[PDB]
């Protein structure tokens, strides 16, 4: 059979492991298909994977990635002979549709970074009671992310609240949503994502979109403006400003070059 | 103090055990352990065991043979070979095998896509072992002591228990690691477990090789069953003794090749 040649980086943005596809067909129709293949631990791990095309990022499935695109934006300093210490470019990614102006710095090596990008708003913020249990909710467009309180809340496994979530969108209609276990005592977060294509739950190495949901709660609840939330493997900062949300992170181009799947 | 390394890597599935090979690097640098840790890692490049080529040679991260590795290179030296057509030997060596290994490379559906035959080291101890209630069929060797057990010939049992009970067996014997090659009969299957003292905890790989091996010799034994082929959690390896000399069969995909940014 024939074996397709593809152009990869791979990209660590802040444990987000991200692949970028260049020089293809950024609406080709397998995209998903081989996109799943790349992700395998039997292939190029990865947590998502994008098709790059100029200054687009076209992500496996549409959606928006802020994680993602800071690994596009790290990639382009990476590539530029002019990048010294800070510069901004701008770009634009599938889900959203405004040119994001994402600050990239030097974070150490030459392959290290530091991006910030600006974070769509919130559609709603609600304060949720559950059976027994207090929630944070923030609603988004396409996910909608509930807060846990680990501290604030009696003792559990998490797998009651993945269920018992669950349970309260029985009668609601989503694509996906995620539950962000919060621990108070060292500011930390534990990112779970299910999707309906997938059909079961993914705990992420880290999550940019959460990170916000987490930031725009931490600010109505407790007056916090910006933070450091430490997640499973990386860490994300997120910033309000102006009423304007901003997820910075570290980011490192790990690898390049040629990867061989089949057509 | 920031400074990027720039290395050449190939990245390889021999049947799940996956491993990355660095090309055109100093194979006996005192660097090559951490460089290997930080490659294998899941926020890299992601493997489960790093190589390092030099001409035939193979120099595994730690100084020690890997039959899945040696199966891994020489299926590059066949994607790497503009004459490789269906089937051709290649000669290689590798860190911790004395003798020279003639692989047996041949097609497997596509042009990184391979079978790979090796010639394994042999056992130095065989012997059936009874522990409480359970028997399970010790194949020692130089490195690691596996220990077959036979599910279908063996009575209700948790994985858990039989691990603990091994466990405690290597207590008296000095071990720097140790396999429990969990054996159906019925579907030929085989969950290879792992320790080491060092790690202080287990691991089910995708394939052994090397536990393969072991039980192949044991089922020569206990069955006069020359060949198989045993399905792994993540791969398929298939043992076959000849003239008293044990082989290694699988697949091998290559997966990707190019650079790899490491700061120093």
């Amino acid at each position: 059979r024939k074996v397709q040649v593809l152009d990869f980086i791979k990209i660590n943005p802040a444990g987000n492991i991200t692949i970028l596809i260049d020089n293809f067909d950024i609406y080709d129709k397998n995209i998903p298909k081989l996109s799943e293949e790349i992700m395998k631990e039997t292939n190029l791990y990865a947590e998502q994977v994008g098709f790059i095309k100029d200054s687009h990022l076209q992500m496996m499935g549409g959606e928006f990635s802020g994680n993602a695109s800071r690994a596009f934006a790290s990639l382009l300093a990476f590539r530029d002979k002019d990048f010294s210490k800070q510069k901004n470019y701008n770009i634009t990614c599938s889900g959203e549709s405004k040119v994001l102006d994402v600050d990239v710095r030097n974070d150490g090596a030459k392959n290290k970074f530091l991006a910030k990008i600006k974070m769509p708003k919130f559609l709603s913020l609600e304060e949720i009671n559950v059976d027994e249990y207090k929630l944070g909710l923030v609603r988004f467009s396409g996910i909608n992310h509930f807060i846990f309180n680990i501290k604030e809340n009696k003792e559990t496994s998490f797998e009651n609240i993945i269920d018992l979530v669950k349970k309260y969108l029985s009668n609601e209609e989503y694509s996906a949503f995620g539950i962000m276990f919060f621990d108070s005592d060292n500011l930390s977060m534990k990112p779970y994502v299910y999707v309906k294509e997938v059909g079961s739950g993914v705990y992420e190495n880290s999550c940019a979109s959460g990170t916000t949901a987490l930031g725009y709660y931490l600010k109505k609840c407790k007056n916090l403006d910006r933070a450091k939330i430490v997640q499973p493997n990386g860490w994300l900062e997120y910033i309000i400003e102006n009423d304007e949300m901003y997820i910075d992170g570290p980011v490192e181009i790990i690898a390049e070059g040629k990867i061989y799947i089949g057509k």
